[PDB]
């Protein structure tokens, strides 16, 4: 799959090549170790590219926003607040074929990121060894792909993503455990993206564009408009925002933010208020 790819702003678990099952942890306010996967927000990193250092900054996404950084000139590592340190940026070199990483240092790339026996991490010059090979594992792919699932506004806990009674028009509606309110999300390797088929009538969601900016249950197409980048808040793993790919400056949106059964979704600019937060479960 390339969902697993090193993309900007996707958030992952990062693992040791030798385990799986232990991923990066930020345990406390300060401290990194790798630890038994458990799928926390404090096990979970949002990468940040800065394209003029080709480099990039690795977040925690427990609400800390504290990055990994090298604690120059020693050879520890740490997550600390972000002051733009050249020690907080990383370079991320992978392997096409054995997909492993190295996480080298920006301020020093004769470093890169080690982790030992004991489970702790710390920065080293470079080795043949397989403990500076960590492998990238895409949280939300990990998750969602090919999982039945319903889509619930932020703004009320009991309105969901609904295709509309004899209509393709989707919208909100309370909870009545209908096939119109599950939806099936597939991640497409040729987009890169995802769709969600609504299990009803087997159609996707798909943004209509008109004056409107509905979006509607329609057919399978190779069109952007059925392609979704979905993604957690920048700041919060807990809930989720869904970009369209025919412009990613759009997410799905309940309109005029109001709450009511049959109240359109739509397709619109990105402010990120709770009207364009999803809380997406598994059925």
């Amino acid at each position: 799959t390339n969902a697993n790819d090193l993309r900007n702003n996707e958030v992952f678990f990062i693992s040791p090549s030798n385990n799986t099952n232990k991923v990066l942890d930020k345990i406390s306010q300060s401290e990194v170790k790798l630890w038994n996967k458990l799928s926390g927000a404090n096990q979970k990193w949002r990468l940040i590219y800065d394209t003029n250092k080709q480099a990039y900054k690795i977040k925690v996404m427990d609400n800390t926003s504290l990055i990994l950084t090298w604690n120059a000139p020693l050879s520890s590592v740490s997550v600390k607040t972000d002051t733009n340190g050249d020690n907080q940026y990383w370079y991320l070199l992978q392997n096409y074929i054995s997909r492993n990483v190295i996480i080298r240092n920006y301020m020093n790339p004769n470093l890169v990121l080690q982790y030992n026996i004991d489970d702790t991490l710390m920065v080293s010059t470079q080795t043949s060894s397989s403990n500076q090979f960590f492998k990238f594992s895409n949280c939300i792919y990990e998750a969602l792909n090919n999982r039945n699932c319903k889509l619930q506004t932020q703004l009320n806990s009991d309105r969901f993503l609904s295709k509309n009674l004899n209509s393709q028009i989707i919208v909100l509606w309370q909870w009545f455990d209908s096939s119109r309110q599950k939806w099936i999300i597939e991640y497409n390797e040729t987009k890169s993206a995802y769709t969600l088929k609504c299990q009803e009538n087997n159609r996707y969601l798909t943004w209509i564009q008109n004056s409107n900016n509905y979006v509607e249950t329609y057919q399978s197409t190779d069109s952007l408009i059925q392609y979704w980048n979905i993604n957690y808040l920048d700041n919060d793993a807990s809930k989720y925002i869904l970009y369209n790919l025919q412009d990613t400056n759009r997410v799905l949106d309940v309109y005029n933010s109001q709450i009511a059964n049959g109240t359109h979704v739509i397709v619109d600019s990105y402010h990120g208020n709770t009207n364009q937060q999803w809380i997406i479960n598994l059925i």
